[PDB]
């Protein structure tokens, strides 16, 4: 019933039929290709309680994609360093970004959401006009057409993967509009499952929470599809020790003004409501 | 536990759960939004059995997106004319391309598998070299990095969307490696659960034996995701015939010789034995 038991049962399925699969990296993980998830949206946010998740990341993060920023010092500046090692002098190196100066991460979320298919240059630059506007035509279309079935944001752009520091975890999301309500499905191609993932639930979540306000709609089911949904080996113990505990109530998202366009909004505008997640996992 | 059962199940949730939404056509539908099935592809093909798949136009399709065709009159040259329609005067004009030669279909499936972020011309015009050859970047990456988590092919290009004739249903699909096995995950935007879905199952099951039998893997999953999951108000009465229908079971895909390169595939190689479905269901086209 409570919906942080999908999640729960996610990681107990991954640790007990999962495979051993190896990884990028080198720490292994155990691995289930394909799953799905639904939050509900409705009278809650679905912030996880058997541990507690970064919500001033989440949101900062959130709000740093939707001014399509691509430097990770403009992120860091508000308390969230997240993408920091990103963008570091010896990481844009690494992959021959010898020119780029440090923070800029290349053509990811923000750039792709704003102005996907135009021309990166640097994360200076000024792309006012250029590319698809993703973000600005599926507010667009939910007000004008709610019944599209083409309501998609892609941040997957195989042109632009070489020049990214990373590729993205959330290839794309679909907006969906019946009966008053807005859901959003992602399609995440990866997710670490103790670290990652409810981070990205949070974060889609909120997306949708932010739309819905502007669009004038009530909130429905955030649906998650995993591609490799996996846990780190070093993660097990911790995951095990967290899956008896009780999911505490999902607290409660309350935005504190009218927002007209998803440009306006800013981290004051946000509050959370009864959170009392469970107390005190590597990368 | 028959993987049929899965499809049959989602047509049953929608049936029962879906509410009314109106679409695009003007028929509405019962809709669910977020759904998922897994189609076991070892040792068994799914061909849907509970009524009869066109599989001559599931392979013929998929050869066309193969080679990169964005021409209708290709596909229909083969006796298969699901797209015809899609490329003919009257609706090129209704959608503003009337300088347009007809079949021409604009930069879709064909065009972003092989040539992504290329500029599109027409129809006829040579693309080699040019953009991103996913489905040649997946198989190479399957061969040389078989754990990476990157495997995608992206036919949604949002800068491409206002030139095709239609935007694609199957916006990416995923490939995974594990214990010798390939798996593929679409991601399907919009899904017509009476005259699309059972189709687009086999597509992807049938690219999914492609690549493995190219990489020398063995089939794995299936994974079908669903955006809005719909049935059209007139394929009610007969989804709701075929649902009394016992699934039997799927049959087998041969691949008749090796093949060494996905172009090199050619509509002899295949062979469905044992397919038994019920009759043929007609259903109207939105
Ligand atoms: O769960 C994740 N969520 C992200 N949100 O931005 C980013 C990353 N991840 C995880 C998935 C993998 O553990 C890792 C990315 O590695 P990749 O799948 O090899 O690109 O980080
Ligand atoms: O199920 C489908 N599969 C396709 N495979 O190529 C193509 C189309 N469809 C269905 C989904 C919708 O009923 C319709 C496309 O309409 P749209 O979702 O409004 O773009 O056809």
């Amino acid at each position: 019933r409570h919906g942080e038991l999908q999640y729960l049962r996610q990681v107990e399925h991954i640790l007990r039929c999962g495979f051993k699969k190896e990884d990028r990296t080198g720490t292994g993980t155990l691995s289930v290709f394909g799953m799905q998830a639904r939050y509900s949206l409705r009278d809650e946010f679905p912030l996880l309680t058997t541990k507690r998740v970064f919500w001033k990341g989440v949101l900062e993060e959130l709000l740093w994609f939707i001014k399509g920023s691509t430097n990770a010092k403009e992120l860091s500046s508000k308390g969230v360093r997240i993408w920091d090692a990103n963008g570091s002098r010896d990481f844009l190196d690494s992959l021959g970004f010898s020119a780029r100066q440090e923070g800029d991460l290349g053509p990811v979320y923000g750039f792709q959401w704003r102005h996907f298919g135009a021309e990166y240059k640097d994360m200076d630059s000024d792309y006012s006009g250029q590319g698809v506007d993703q973000l600005q035509k599926v507010i667009d279309t939910i007000k004008t057409n709610p019944d599209d079935r083409r309501i998609i944001m892609c941040a997957w752009n195989p042109k632009d993967l070489p020049l990214m520091a990373l590729p993205p975890c959330h290839a794309l999301c679909q907006f969906y509009v019946v009966n008053g309500e807005l859901s959003c499905q992602l399609y995440q191609r990866s997710g670490d499952m103790g670290l990652g993932v409810p981070f990205n639930i949070a974060s889609y979540a909120l997306l949708t929470y932010m739309i819905a306000h502007i669009t004038g709609l009530q909130p429905g089911d955030f649906v998650h599809t995993l591609g490799d949904a996996h846990i780190y080996l070093n993660h097990i113990e911790p995951l095990k020790i967290q899956l008896q505990r009780e999911p505490r109530p999902f607290p409660k998202l309350k935005i504190l003004r009218k927002v007209e366009t998803i440009d306006d909004f800013k981290v004051e505008d946000f509050q959370i409501e009864g959170y009392n997640p469970h107390p005190t996992m590597e990368m």
